[PDB]
């Protein structure tokens, strides 16, 4: 949770995101209490949409696990919901992050992108 620390994290993040603008991935700027899936202009793939249409909002506390493993993070929300049959494809996604420490000073980052 040390936003400092998380900036060099997001060196990685910034190969597909930028803060205004949409490029292989959805602009993050408010990310944190947006609905998954809405970043104007950006299209999604079926299994992000679905998890923001079935009520997913990214929180600094749920980035954490997705960053982990974006796949099993959304197929494990839809399918608690109720929404298995939703969560079949993948995400457009491909990155993880596997270190914790990573996961929560890049979310503090976050966080502060406004
Ligand atoms: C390119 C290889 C990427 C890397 C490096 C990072 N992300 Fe990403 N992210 C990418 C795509 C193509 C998408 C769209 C996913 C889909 O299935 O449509 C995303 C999405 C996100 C999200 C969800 C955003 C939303 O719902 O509006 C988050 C929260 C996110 N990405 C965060 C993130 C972070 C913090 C990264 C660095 C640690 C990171 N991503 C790297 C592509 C790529």
């Amino acid at each position: 949770q040390d936003a400092k620390a998380g900036e060099a994290v997001f060196k990685q993040c910034m190969t597909c995101h930028r803060a205004d603008k949409n490029m292989v991935g959805p602009a993050l700027a408010g990310v944190v209490g947006r609905k998954a899936g809405t970043a104007a202009g950006f299209t999604y793939s079926p299994l992000n949409h679905n998890s923001g249409e079935a009520g997913l909002v990214w929180t600094a506390d749920n980035i954490v696990p997705y960053l982990a493993d974006p796949n099993a993070f959304l197929k494990k929300f839809l399918t608690e919901k109720g929404k298995a049959d939703q969560a079949v494809g993948v995400t457009k996604m491909t990155f993880k992050l596997a270190n914790e420490q990573q996961r929560k000073d890049v979310v503090a980052y976050l966080a502060t992108l406004k």
